[PDB]
């Protein structure tokens, strides 16, 4: 075709074979080789490749862009009109893990797809993957972070592909992310409950106890403890308040009849924790000094030098020790802190730090314990995750005057399961975030709920409730219910490249038959059919 003649591989005019390109400064070794409905560039580098170009073509008017993590956007943009977001010094790293790139230009991580074609790499083991709209052309680069090889090291795949099914290609592409990074898809999916979406900061043991007891009449497996029971940010084994032991919280729980979840964000370390105060040098530097990798709870929070010995055996100490007590479910967040660029000890990318971390935690808490990744780096995580977060949070109110720009909204939340759907189970499960089912507390409509609920289910998304359980009456119960025989099935979003926030979704071989349901975010309705 005329716009395969027109792209450039490391610069050179794009055709199948097998090539070397020797600069000053580095080696590649590569192939381009037919596969079905496209072609695979892969090979080695070697030396000092810095910010390697891997591909080059005309931008597409209209681009499905991705965030490298949970929380940020997966959405269609017009490339041709883009203006660089303002990035909060806050948050810089949830936007992106070259900031540089998007404080000028559109950028899409791991992945970029547009009407009938697909470009993607297949891992992110040691290089950062992206792409970059520059000067009206689509530009795929690998980011060494000025990391140098002394021998040979594998380029991260990439494959272009085409077909006037968009949906089947991005389903094509997961699948081979599945296979290149040996991906966890469970056989069973749990159910369970979450205290963050009623409860936040201000959850006490006294109103745990009070759901945990009322949780027997509901179809819950998991008893997941969120963020409130730490008395900071990296000392995950002291509790405040009213809360017992972190080993008596488990042993209450199993008592109860529950698998035992818990929050931690083990990656993180705030500037007034004991872990910190104790150990200075643990830490991620710039200019020599701790460097901040995000602010949050009203702290700057550090992120955990990775590349240290020192520090994955406290990993490995600290995730066995909460095996040991019995739990088995483990949400992990705020996971990006791990990857942030940086000074480590080691010199090493910010991704081959991290794989090491989530390696360590997966060895600590075993095979038979379900991991679910939060506010997390999405390629670099396959194969070591069960579940992954793939949106922004949801919230109980619809999120009338939230942008989407990552504040708590449940129509944002719900947009990214379904823009993101075909990483369901061929990653890992997606999760879209707790349904939210009380009919007190809540701005929600029945008419939201019902919406929200029966997408995650069409979708076979994981369901988890997150509510006050004294406060959800006939109505949640039937929701909660109804979702769960939505299960089981093989989704597909037919229009995945919709502007107008309303999507078409059919699932076959569900519980309940082949579905579909029609889905308008902006309306706030849907219609739902059942074979
Ligand atoms: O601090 C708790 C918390 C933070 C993040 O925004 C998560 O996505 C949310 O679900 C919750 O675990
Ligand atoms: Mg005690
Ligand atoms: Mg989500
Ligand atoms: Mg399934």
């Amino acid at each position: 075709g005329s716009h395969m003649a027109s792209m450039e591989i490391f610069g050179k005019t794009f055709r199948e074979g097998r090539f070397v390109l020797k600069e000053k400064n580095f080696t590649v070794e590569f192939a381009v080789e037919k596969i079905h409905l496209g072609w695979k560039i892969s090979g080695r580098v070697k030396g000092s490749p810095g910010r390697l170009e891997v591909l080059r073509t005309k931008a597409p008017e209209k681009v499905l862009v991705n965030n490298w993590q949970s929380w940020g956007p997966c959405r269609v943009v017009d490339a041709f009109s883009f203006k660089p977001p303002e990035i909060d010094p806050n948050w810089r790293y949830t936007a992106s893990v070259v900031p540089d790139v998007l404080e000028r230009n559109l950028q899409s991580d791991y992945f970029v797809a547009e009407e009938g074609k697909v470009y993607g790499f297949l891992s992110s083991k040691i290089a950062h993957p992206f792409f970059a709209v520059e000067d009206g052309e689509l530009v795929a680069y690998l980011e060494y972070f000025d990391v140098e090889f002394d021998d040979f090291v594998p380029l991260e795949p990439l494959v272009v592909l085409e077909d006037p099914n968009t949906p089947l290609l991005l389903e094509k592409y997961a699948e081979l992310v599945g296979m290149e990074n040996n991906a966890r898809v469970p056989k069973h999916t749990p159910t369970g409950w979450c205290s963050w979406y009623h409860y936040f900061l201000d959850l006490t043991w006294e109103e745990t106890l009070k759901n945990l007891k009322l949780a027997k009449n509901f179809p819950f497996e998991v008893f997941q403890i969120d963020d409130a029971y730490e008395k900071d940010i990296g000392d995950w084994l002291v509790t405040r308040g009213d809360f017992p032991s972190v080993e008596e919280m488990a042993k209450v729980i199993a008592e109860n009849g529950f698998i035992p979840g818990i929050w931690t964000a083990p990656f993180s370390v705030s500037e007034t924790s004991d872990v910190f105060n104790e150990h200075p040098d643990w830490v991620v530097k710039e200019n020599g000094e701790p460097k901040m990798a995000y602010r949050n709870w009203n702290k700057k929070i550090y992120a955990l030098d990775l590349s240290k010995d020192e520090v994955l055996n406290w990993l490995f100490d600290l995730f066995s020790s909460l095996r040991k007590m019995g739990y088995r479910y483990f949400k992990i967040d705020f996971l990006f802190a791990g990857a942030v660029p940086g000074e480590r000890k080691k010199n090493i990318t910010p991704i081959q730090a991290f794989r090491k971390g989530i390696e360590t935690i997966r060895k600590a808490v075993g095979e038979d314990s379900f991991i679910l990744g939060c506010g997390s780096p999405l390629l670099p995580a396959v194969g070591c995750v069960d579940g992954m977060r793939i949106g922004p949070d949801t919230a109980p109110f619809w999120g009338e005057h939230i942008e989407d720009n990552g504040a708590p909204a449940a129509r944002w939340a719900l947009r990214n399961a379904i823009t993101r759907y075909f990483m369901h189970d061929r990653f890992w499960l997606n999760d879209p975030d707790c349904l939210i089912l009380r009919e007190e507390k809540t701005d929600l409509t029945q008419k939201e709920k019902e919406l929200y609920s029966y997408t995650c289910g069409v979708l076979d998304n994981m369901i988890i409730e997150s509510d006050d359980l004294s406060l959800v009456r006939d109505h949640g119960k039937k929701v909660l219910k109804e979702t769960l025989e939505l299960l089981g099935g093989r989704p597909r979003v037919q229009n995945i490249m919709s502007e107008d926030l309303r999507y078409e979704i059919v699932s076959s071989g569900t519980l309940s038959g082949n579905v579909k349901i029609v889905v308008d975010l902006n309306s706030r309705e849907y219609h739902l059919e059942k074979e």
